[PDB]
């Protein structure tokens, strides 16, 4: 497998989900930018893996899931199964990755994209090795009431720019919002 990265949308108070859903009114070109990313994969006839948590799954509309042309793999210690419409269930983010390395998912999945919740990014952002986390920053405050975890910035380093992402503050909806990428190795 390639790369492991993690993606989030945060507002300026960190946070990440309120009543299963984004604390913000929906940011379609943020949402796009997502897409994107998660989807491309780097090398033919390849895909990305990516992996959610229970409750980020059953918060996405159900037009929307499973996210097309990515495998799309839930978390979850108390499913028996995967839920209508995932591909894989793991109990736990180490199987998660144990599998991408079965002959199975091999040579299947260059990528493998943390897209939340909390527990899931805290518990990634924590792994040993080399981690890039794509940041959306929300320039303002929203009363939230699921939260990401602290960025270390001695391990984190913020690039200073990456290829396809925009280093120019955006905003919509009146919203004012910024892409960054922090990587680490360790
Ligand atoms: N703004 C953004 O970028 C963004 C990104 C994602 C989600 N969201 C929002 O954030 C919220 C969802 O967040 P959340 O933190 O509550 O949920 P979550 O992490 O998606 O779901 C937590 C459930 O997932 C399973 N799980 C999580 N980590 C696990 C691990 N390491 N091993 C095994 N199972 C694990 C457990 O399921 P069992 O209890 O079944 O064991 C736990 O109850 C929603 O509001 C969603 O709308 C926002
Ligand atoms: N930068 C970035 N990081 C992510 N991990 C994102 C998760 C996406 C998951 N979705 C799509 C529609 C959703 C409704 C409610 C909760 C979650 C939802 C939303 C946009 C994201 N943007």
């Amino acid at each position: 497998v390639g790369s492991l990265n993690c993606i989030v949308a945060v507002s300026q108070n960190m946070g990440i989900g309120k009543n299963g859903d984004l604390p913000w009114p929906p940011l379609r070109n943020e949402f796009r930018y997502f897409q994107r990313m998660t989807t491309t994969s780097s090398v033919e006839g390849k895909q990305n893996l990516v992996i959610m948590g229970k409750k980020t799954w059953f918060s996405i509309p159900e037009k929307n899931r499973p996210l097309k042309g990515r495998i799309n793999l839930v978390l979850s210690r108390e499913l028996k199964e995967p839920p209508q419409g995932a591909h894989f269930l793991s109990r736990s983010l180490d199987d998660a990755l144990k599998l991408t390395e079965q002959p199975e998912l091999a040579n299947k999945v260059d990528m493998v994209w943390i897209v939340g919740g909390s527990s899931v990014y805290k518990e990634a952002m924590n792994h040993p090795g080399h981690l890039k986390l794509f940041v959306t920053r929300i320039m303002q405050d929203f009363e939230s009431d699921t939260f990401f975890p602290e960025i270390d910035l001695e391990k984190y380093k913020l690039l200073p720019e990456y290829p396809g992402v925009l280093s120019d503050v955006q905003e919509e909806k009146g919203i004012k919002y910024k892409f960054e990428v922090y990587e680490k190795n360790d």
